[PDB]
């Protein structure tokens, strides 16, 4: 629901890209659109895939990712999405690239992709594995598509540990307003992969490099109210960014990058 109203807004904020940002730190000059495609760079080192690979994009968002994979490593690209408004989108970005016959998307949920096993060389799921009920089962849905030594590379929230008091209600506006139904730790992470029958290769906490990406992403909201305000309205658009802006907030919102492989 979340997705259909304002990915076209979103989507603009980072050029076509939704998802966050990779900086050095807070004194980075990066524009957020630009560390939206580094933090699309980072992950692409975690997935070593190779020319001719075909590779799955788990929430493709309008293609953008999707696109830059075809384009620097070569692969055939299936992006699935749950939004048919997402899907049509994408699809032309691929067809204005001329990558439509290297890289398609269609409807899927993740948590039963509609894929023959082991029909994919490699998986990559950007900022959107936290959109799942069961993440478990998800993950389990990606290894049975992979073939046997097929890569997956992961990009999503963290949580470093328990929220103070003072905060709790940040986080809770977090989880709500972006759609974060599943959040743990590292360590609960680690052990989600292991037991989908992936074996663990990456794990990196980037949590300081994308906590800007909160702060900044309001600054572009309240730049871009041009674009936001006639979809939900002053009302709407101000907690919106309230949302950001608390979250921001939580230290304990993290970020990771993971590299697994199928046994
Ligand atoms: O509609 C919303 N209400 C919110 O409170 C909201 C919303 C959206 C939203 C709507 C359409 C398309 C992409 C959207 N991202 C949203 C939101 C949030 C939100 C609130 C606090 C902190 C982060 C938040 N992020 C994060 O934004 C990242 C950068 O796009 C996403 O990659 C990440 O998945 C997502 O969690
Ligand atoms: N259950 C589910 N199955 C498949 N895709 C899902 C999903 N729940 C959410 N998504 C999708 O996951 C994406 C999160 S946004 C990430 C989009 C893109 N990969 C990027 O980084 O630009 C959205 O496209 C959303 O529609």
């Amino acid at each position: 629901q979340m997705y259909d109203q304002l990915s076209d807004p979103f989507a603009g904020l980072g050029a076509g890209n939704i998802h966050l940002g990779y900086f050095d730190g807070p004194d980075d000059a990066a524009t957020l659109a630009e560390a939206a495609d580094r933090l699309t760079d980072q992950l692409i080192a975690r997935l070593p895939v190779v020319r001719d690979h075909r590779v799955l994009d788990v929430g493709c968002g309008v293609g953008k990712p999707a696109l830059r994979l075809a384009g620097d490593l070569g692969v055939r690209v299936v992006g699935v999405s749950i939004s048919e408004a997402q899907i049509g989108i994408a699809n032309e970005a691929a067809r204005a690239a001329g990558l439509a016959d290297r890289v398609s998307f269609r409807y899927a949920d993740a948590m039963r992709l509609p894929f023959p096993d082991a029909s994919f060389d490699g998986v990559w799921a950007m900022e959107s594995l936290h959109h799942m009920p069961d993440r478990l089962q998800a993950l389990r849905e990606i290894a049975r598509v992979l073939r046997h030594g097929g890569v997956l590379s992961i990009a999503d929230f963290v949580q470093l540990g328990p929220v103070r008091e003072q905060d709790e209600e940040a986080l809770r506006a977090f989880r709500s307003g972006g759609g974060v139904h599943t959040l743990t730790g590292i360590a609960e992470y680690e052990a989600e992969i292991a037991d989908a029958g992936l074996t663990l290769t990456s794990s990196s906490d980037i949590s300081a490099n994308v906590r800007p990406s909160m702060v900044r992403t309001a600054e572009a909201i309240r730049g871009a109210a041009d674009a936001f305000l006639p979809l939900m309205g002053e009302e709407g658009l101000r907690r919106l960014i309230d949302n950001f802006e608390r979250a921001a907030t939580v230290p304990q919102i993290g970020y990771a990058l993971f590299a697994a492989r199928r046994s």
